[PDB]
């Protein structure tokens, strides 16, 4: 595995639901990606590669509505595959060395408590 750790997410309810978005922490969504609230409302497509090799493609986008940076798009299917649950963690990485647009991007999920 040649990757850096990007960040990580315990994830919340509202994560897991109906709103079908993941929201990224501020800390982190104003350190590696390059939207902020005057940008495009459209956002950004990611794609993003899991451990099997799937590439999950996302939409990156700033909600006005909410103030906040979100997901959508392939996330919402991630959780259905995944059965993610509000204390379970999403994880981002990507090829050591990249940034910026074509950054080649991972990411991985923990189900919580471990047994």
């Amino acid at each position: 595995a040649d990757r850096e750790h990007m960040f990580d997410k315990v994830v919340t309810p509202s994560d897991v639901g109906k709103l079908n978005r993941l929201v990224i922490p501020k800390q982190h969504a104003e350190r590696f990606f390059p939207l902020d609230s005057s940008s495009n409302e459209k956002g950004l497509l990611l794609n993003f590669e899991d451990l099997t090799g799937k590439s999950w493609r996302f939409r990156y986008s700033y909600w006005n509505s909410s103030q906040s940076y979100v997901m959508t798009k392939g996330w919402s299917r991630f959780v259905k595959d995944k059965k993610l649950d509000a204390g379970d963690i999403v994880s981002f990485q990507r090829c050591v060395g990249d940034s910026g647009r074509d950054s080649r991007l991972f990411i991985d999920w923990r189900r919580r408590p471990k047994v």
